[PDB]
């Protein structure tokens, strides 16, 4: 029995909904009380009655804000997730330090009054938008025990991430002329080491900017990514292995089964 399985047993529908099961409440970091980030939006699921939960943090791209990602936070986090939406130091902060400034936001949740008893510290995730993206690589790359990383139409001028252990959903958009993905989202898939466990999703007909809006698509295999790896939950295995068929995705790999 896998003690970190929250929720009932999923369908399509279930991981596509705006919000899951669980009830969320939020609480704010403000920029004072942040340590090596800019502040943020904790949103957390108020039933306890299950256990604790998985931690995400993610971070926006370049001169973006928390208002791009926001919509991520309570759709993720009522899935069953701590999910703080974070905003950097400054607007113009680049991947490396959008990586850092990741970590120390979950950091931040370890003692966050309003969230300690609600994580499983053990258990945490990076995502992020463009700059952003790359640095949830460069987070999952400066910490290997992190359990995934979702990089959504990521940005970076590193492109060999062989450093990375953490498992990794490569997202990318077909048409992204910002980050395209020939140079950066499937660069990142094809330098992850071969024998990670990893995904290269590729969004039909989609631009750069994705993901500063809801995206259906996004939203479900990121949870069900988060779920698969942060919960080691192989109920969501499915909607991984084999590749989804889904119309809106124009291209899609991964290193299933992964079990
Ligand atoms: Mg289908």
């Amino acid at each position: 029995a896998n003690p970190y399985e929250r929720g009932p047993d999923p369908t399509e529908s279930s991981i596509e909904a705006v919000r899951g099961p669980f009830a969320v409440a939020q609480t704010t970091v403000s920029r004072l009380q942040a340590d090596g980030f800019g502040g943020g939006t904790i949103y957390y699921p108020t039933d306890t009655s299950q256990g604790t939960f998985g931690a995400v943090a993610i971070s926006p791209g370049f001169t973006a804000g928390q208002e791009s990602i926001a919509w991520l936070g309570p759709r993720i986090a009522s899935q069953g997730f701590v999910v703080i939406t974070i905003d950097t130091i400054t607007r113009l902060d680049q991947p490396d330090s959008r990586g850092r400034q990741l970590q120390a936001a979950l950091d931040h949740l370890r003692t966050n009054s309003v969230v300690r008893n609600r994580i499983d510290p053990n258990r945490m995730a990076v995502m992020g938008h463009a700059m952003g993206g790359g640095g949830a690589l460069s987070a999952a790359a400066n910490n290997t025990s992190l359990e995934a990383a979702i990089p959504l139409q990521g940005w970076h001028t590193r492109k060999n991430w062989s450093s990375v252990r953490t498992p990794t959903l490569v997202v990318g958009a077909q048409l992204d002329t910002i980050a395209p993905v020939s140079s950066h989202s499937e660069a990142f898939y094809n330098s992850l080491p071969s024998d990670l466990d990893k995904a290269y999703m590729e969004l039909r007909g989609a631009s750069h900017l994705v993901s500063n809006t809801p995206d259906t698509t996004t939203a479900k295999y990121s949870i069900a990514w988060l779920k698969r790896f942060v919960d080691d939950d192989l109920r969501y295995e499915q909607f991984l292995c084999p590749a989804p068929d889904d119309f809106a995705i124009s291209e899609y790999r991964s290193t299933c089964p992964f079990l």
